[PDB]
DNA sequence: GCTTGTGTACACAT
DNA sequence: ATGTGTACACAAG
């Protein structure tokens, strides 16, 4: 799981976007903020799916 | 489910973690590419545990 | 009589 | 040194 800050996700956002289409969990962190993940919709329906 | 395209969520990306942040899940449209879904990691993180709890007893047979 | 994506980029303010 | 907003461009679909 790859962890870029904001200011680097932002300027290479589709570059994100196709680690995360390839199935890359994509770990974005800001400066006394918590950590957001970018992930698959797919991937992300199917965690969902297998907890429901 | 709040659903954008790219320029948008690259716009107002600041945006888009905040309300990501309050709970929200947020899906980034590439047009004709597939989805990608932006969700705080705690809940990623429970969903993966609660995922992985599921398929751990019953494997193998 | 257009639309979105991608890439650089500057210019505060924290 | 990193976030956040503002102009964009320009190019590609």
């Amino acid at each position: 799981m790859q962890s870029i800050n904001f200011r680097t996700a932002r300027g290479n956002l589709s570059e994100v976007l196709n680690n995360v289409e390839a199935g890359e969990e994509v770990e974005i962190t800001r400066r006394g903020r918590e950590p957001a993940v970018i992930v698959s919709k797919a991937t992300f329906e199917a965690y969902k799916k297998a907890a429901l």
